């Protein structure tokens, strides 16, 4: 059903599009939530959706834009929340 996924990414991931290559693929599956660069050069994804789509989403964040490395993605499932009217990136 409808869950809330965390997912911290690791890599080359600020400065690549990748939080514009999450934004436009969790646009594409429905999925709401947000993509955030954090202070140590990881971003965080939390993304709302079904299941089934918040595992598309993740297979495309393990895969990452062409100037990305994504070297290791920490992701967990949790309750759905219903916090988000969009994808927004921060
Ligand atoms: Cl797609």
């Amino acid at each position: 059903m409808l869950k809330r996924m965390y997912a911290r990414v690791y890599g080359l991931v600020q400065g690549v599009g990748f939080r514009k290559f999450v934004q436009i693929h969790a646009i594409r599956l429905g999925i709401k939530g947000y993509a955030k660069n954090l202070p140590d050069g990881s971003v965080e994804v939390v993304a709302e959706g079904y299941e089934e789509a918040l595992s598309k989403l993740l297979e495309r964040i393990k895969q990452g834009p062409p100037a990305a490395e994504v070297e290791k993605v920490d992701y967990s499932f949790s309750e759905y929340k219903g916090e988000f009217e969009d994808f927004e990136t921060y």
